[PDB]
């Protein structure tokens, strides 16, 4: 019954809010809708941050995008009904030749994800830094590609790089999808007013991408950190302020928030 | 450029954000305070290129240029605004550079043998690495004389660090990587006072227990004042923090008392 929108986290700089925003925009569209986690990354955050163990013989994202197993096989369930995971290992490195070698790299993760397309309501997949053919692959699997950046010049230039292979992918046909917009990442305020440096950034994303939406930003805050360490939602922490990057992209996508 | 025994130290942790162009920044402005410095960008992202202050003008060679041995090294280096410090810069189209390392079947060992004609211009190379396991990130390994891990003081940091270590081992093996590790850095380790948060120091005992061997610098503290300095291209002690240098400071003595003796 389902028609899974995949989400990808997309960003080439390190350290740009990728894994913190799948972590958080997934457990909150898991609230009323089955989602798909997926790690891309090779340094497995997301996988460890979401509770999941790899067992020594168990597939993982490496062994579907090899299409050693099928696809349901590499798919595990998490603490919540409505949560689901692909994990990955360090090994996941091993991918970036196989699709190299595909000569079809970018569609690669597209195409094994497609039977998976109506067990779930939203795939959502966090991606690693730099220009490899894994982060090329995730942003040709996208339905709507979503990308935090850093709110300072290395995030504008996050941005800018990011934004090239996006239109790269696209005039080659694996990119079939649209952007959703930017988050901001680590926007400093102090107290009631923003930092000068924050401000310049987000006011210089809007100039490089005058189409794209920005949405509200991740304050630079360790209260973020502090709710994934217990595995739990900033709202449930006591801070939905903080939460609604991720209120503004599920509000994007057209879903419409639970009432009393 | 006048040649006047250069000591190559790599800033190299596979995952993102972890203090990798913070470290070189620091460390390099920091050490040309006594000796000629080299800094080379070999993030695709640029981002030491900016922060020290240079543009690449639009046929400028760079380090591609450089990788690719269509320059000599002497011209693919810079002079900046302090005269002890110069620069090997990098731009966007340096993701080029993935391709031709991959089929030299060699590449480890690439930027290793373009840097030897510059020997004995300069004391210290100091060459910030890209994050992932590519090519780049391979052949910036492949040219150390002297490791540095920066490891963010997490979960995330601890898993940096062990995955950086299979990368040096498995070229250490092959015999790319010739080198030692100098130390780990912890980054963004997170005190108040006298009070460390229990997350920090839970990942620092681990980067201990994962590699004993190693020396672990001091930190470098999270801080605002990191940003700022970076921001308006100045040290840490010449912002006012001298104390907040102390992981380079550590860094500096640590490569003095390697200095030959008698
Ligand atoms: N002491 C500090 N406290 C808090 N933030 C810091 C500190 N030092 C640097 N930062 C910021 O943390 C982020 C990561 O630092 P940096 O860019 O040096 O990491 P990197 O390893 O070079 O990243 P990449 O993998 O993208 O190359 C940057 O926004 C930087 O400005
Ligand atoms: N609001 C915030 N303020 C300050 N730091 C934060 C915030 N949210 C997350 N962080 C921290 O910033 C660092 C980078 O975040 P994160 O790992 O999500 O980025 P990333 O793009 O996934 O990095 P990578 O490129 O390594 O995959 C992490 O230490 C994270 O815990
Ligand atoms: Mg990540
Ligand atoms: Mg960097």
């Amino acid at each position: 019954g389902s028609h899974m929108k995949t989400l990808v986290i997309a960003s080439l700089s390190g350290g740009q809010g990728k894994t913190t925003t799948a972590f958080f925009l997934g457990k909150l569209l898991s609230q009323s809708a089955k989602v798909l986690f997926i790690d891309a990354a090779p340094q497995s955050n997301l996988t460890f941050f979401l509770g999941h163990e790899v067992e020594p013989s168990a597939p993982t994202l490496l062994e579907l995008i090899k299409d050693m197993v099928e696809p349901a096989d590499a798919v595990y369930s998490l603490a919540n009904s409505n949560q689901f995971l692909i994990p990955s290992d360090d090994g996941l490195s091993n991918a970036q030749e196989y699709l190299a070698s595909s000569g079809m790299g970018a569609v690669v993760l597209k195409a094994r994800l497609k039977p998976l397309s109506e067990y779930f309501d939203y795939c959502i997949i966090d991606s690693p830094p730099a220009r490899t053919q894994i982060s090329i692959a995730t942003i040709g699997a996208a339905d709507q590609l979503l990308i935090p950046a850093e709110a300072s010049t290395k995030g504008v230039n996050s941005l800018i790089r990011t934004l090239e292979i996006v239109q790269s992918l696209e005039k080659l046909g694996a990119f079939t999808g649209s952007i959703l917009g930017v988050i901001p990442f680590r926007d400093k305020w102090f107290g009631l007013s923003q930092s000068k440096d924050s401000a310049g950034a987000i006011a210089a994303m809007k100039e490089v991408a005058p189409q794209l939406r920005i949405f509200p930003s991740i304050l630079e805050s360790e209260r973020y950190k502090q709710a994934l360490n217990q595995g739990i939602l900033l709202s449930e922490l006591g801070y939905p302020d903080l939460e609604k990057p991720f209120e503004g992209v599920k509000e994007a996508l057209g879903i419409k928030q639970l009432v009393q």
